[PDB]
């Protein structure tokens, strides 16, 4: 399926994806067309933040949907 990226600074990127991706799936693709790491890559969906090792399917993400994108540091 296409579903959409909005990061923080009001800007949007288009992502092919399937349910089946997991979430770190996701960030990579995100890496790829944007070259932030996916350490760095906080996804909300619905105020629901997107657990890696999770997928997609697990959040009620339909098609041309819009995920939230935020830039974080990890702590660990």
């Amino acid at each position: 399926m296409q579903i959409f990226v909005k990061t923080l600074t009001g800007k949007t990127i288009t992502l092919e994806v399937e349910p089946s991706d997991t979430i770190e799936n996701v960030k990579a693709k995100i890496q790829d067309k944007e070259g932030i790491p996916p350490d760095q890559q906080r996804l909300i969906f619905a105020g629901k933040q997107l657990e890696d090792g999770r997928t997609l399917s697990d959040y009620n993400i339909q098609k041309e949907s819009t995920l939230h994108l935020v830039l974080r540091l990890r702590g660990g």
